[PDB]
């Protein structure tokens, strides 16, 4: 009865793995190099593209960027006299293809593909600050929290849909109104009727995010309209800041780097089999055992890169980082007190003085988990200031572990933002 | 009662307005020059400069700075050296012969209110294994090390425990004396029994340890919520105050106070020009100068723009750099302009053993605005705020990194 969640989820993490592991034999690559973090980015930003084929659903790809329509490839990083060299790889999108399908048993395994994809998102909400596209989009800072899904694209709607905050939603839309308030043409013409069914489409995503009868409402009053204008722009904006108090509804699915997937199909794991969960201990565990190494730069914190592959494996950069550490075991403190410059490595970075360590991913417990501005802003005045832990042993809900949180500590992950800005 | 009070302090600003008046002499600048922001805060820091004499306790061959005079269509950096003696003999003959302790720290914690709004110190904070949100308790952190018990008064608890902590950080007779009084001061800024207790074991301590450390970083904790009492002081530009009195105004005997409507019927009416870089946005250079003439960056923004009138964002909103010129910046993509220093209203400054278990429990547990023309209180706008609206000046600040 219950089977078919397991299988279908861990016959799509089976899938991942086993295409990682011919991936990098085929890459000639040694067990640390392929448990490398950064040779896993690429070789997952290698089948989406092949996917992706132009479409933007599956990548995040530039609009004039300079990348051969029927041919991808990163960079692969392998340890050679001790030095890392890096390695530029390129393959031809059907190779990618036939080895994706053919790791999937001839499925195209779309939920693999977005597995993946969340992943680099999950990742990406956890490393990079948004703070300055906010500001130019007329947005706060301190919306920065509703960002969740801010650098994925914005195909795979049902997907993106899931994972993106309210300010990834107000975001969208808030450009929208922009082109369309300066193109003239924007809401009338065929493009009106493609866009218009778009714009429609976004708002009520937006919509079903929010709890409030109020907040749902004030989005249709804001789709309603034909022409969008700094009217409609004005309640996005209001919309934004009322899911500061009253929080949203967003999906958050833990989603775990491939190599880690096929670092365990490779010992011996039978995921379809066992079966497969996002929800429970199935990630925790999986992690625990975890085995990943990451290029660390010269100055920074092995001990920091790791907080921020844990923090991104368990979908927790919007998580109150007292909640997280109770989980985590340690204190995982606001990005701003982090010392690492992120889990990838630029073109331009001297690799000479490359260094090489392991990642700490796991934890001590595992988790579950007009008249309308005016009602809405009550409502928040009258907002009020948890999820239930058990230890990784305690396989069933046998009995849930209760928090003893700190309640003077830090719990804003984004209050005094170090991170980079993520152009891209 | 208040008769004395009121002149005292009055004598004080009159004595800045001559010692502006008199130095506008010397530096020989014509009116609008003489109302340059730029030009007030170097004639401002010299007075400084001089009465501190190494010690610093003011202002961090003679003392000099820049001097900006616009001939004819371009401004120049002179950059004048006066004798430090001059300069503080012409400031004894402005205030008949004097040492104005109060003028000079007047002037001191103008310059501090500045630095509040401009520069961010998160990166100290972290440094010193403090919270960055605690952002909002560093009042007079950019003070001077020698700061008297008038500074000390505008120092707020996050600028005092800074301070402890990075002595005991530090090493691993009189620093303990020293030590201890930091300690009272800051003691002197919680409102709650508990918050004094701490502080006062804190102090007792007989040798600094990691508790302090950690109980200190747990106390400015505390003050974010359970908010306490530091003096706020506002003090404006030299420029305003000199310019005042050439109106004749005569503030020893009309008296002033910094408590009420004074700073602000003398900002509402004064005119101050600023150069303001290229792209920069004069209204955003005129809420940075506002906002620290009031000595309001720790306000709630919402508060700040009902009293402005107009909306008061967020320094990572706002579209300017500073007030001062560094000698890189070039003088032929520079031009001035005016600074909106009004504001629609007028207010009241509001004028105010296991400690972690009644912290703890006590935090998990009307300043107000009237008409400029309602000189006596007598009638009380009850602010309607808006909750939507930002409150924090400091989310997302991208500003410049002060360096202590």
């Amino acid at each position: 009865n219950a089977t078919e969640i397991r299988a279908s989820v861990g016959k799509m993490i089976d899938g991942i793995g086993r295409f990682y592991i011919q991936m990098c034999t085929e890459l000639k690559l040694s067990d640390y190099e392929g448990r490398l973090i950064q040779n896993s980015l690429t070789i997952e930003r290698m089948v989406l593209s092949a996917f992706d084929e132009r479409r933007n659903k599956y990548l995040e790809e530039h609009p004039s960027a300079g990348k051969d329509p029927k041919k991808t490839g990163g960079p692969i990083y392998r340890r050679v006299d001790g030095k890392w060299r890096r390695e530029l790889i390129l393959y031809d999108k059907e190779e990618i293809r036939r080895i994706w399908r053919q790791a999937n048993n001839g499925d195209d395994a779309t939920a693999g593909l977005t597995h993946m994809m969340i992943w680099h998102s999950n990742l990406n909400d956890a490393t990079y600050q948004r703070t300055r596209a906010l500001v130019r989009t007329g947005m706060d800072p301190r919306m920065c929290s509703l960002m969740q899904g801010s650098t994925l694209p914005r195909r795979s709607g049902a997907a993106g849909a899931a994972v993106k905050g309210v300010g990834t939603m107000v975001m969208e839309l808030i450009r929208m109104i922009k082109r369309g308030i300066n193109d003239r043409n924007f809401w009338r013409g065929e493009n009106g009727r493609r866009t218009r069914i778009a714009y429609e489409r976004m708002c009520n995503i937006l919509k079903g995010k929010f709890q409030t009868a109020a907040q749902r409402t004030m989005v249709d009053q804001v789709r309603e309209s034909r022409n969008p204008g700094n009217a409609e722009f004005e309640d996005l904006i209001f919309l934004a800041r009322s899911a500061l108090i009253l929080r949203g509804s967003v999906a958050h699915k833990s989603c775990l780097p491939a190599c880690v997937y096929g670092s365990a199909v490779a010992s011996g794991y039978d995921f379809e089999r066992e079966g497969y969960s996002l929800v429970g201990i199935d990630p925790f565990r999986l992690l625990q055992n975890s085995q990943v190494y990451s290029l660390i730069r010269p100055n920074e914190n092995p001990a920091h890169k790791s907080q921020l592959v844990w923090m991104a494996c368990h979908s927790a950069a919007f998580e109150d980082l007292r909640v997280s550490s109770f989980i985590r075991g340690t204190k995982v403190v606001p990005r701003g007190k982090l010392s690492t410059r992120g889990v990838q490595i630029a073109s331009n970075e001297n690799m000479e003085t490359m260094e090489s360590s392991t990642l700490e991913l796991r934890s001590r417990y595992w988790a579950i988990r007009s008249d309308m501005r005016t009602e809405i802003i009550r409502l928040m005045e009258s907002a009020r200031p948890g999820r239930g832990v058990f230890e990784l042993s305690d396989e069933k809900a046998t009995s849930p572990i209760v928090p003893s949180f700190d309640m003077s500590n830090e719990g804003s992950y984004f209050f005094g933002d170090n991170a980079e800005e993520y152009d891209n």
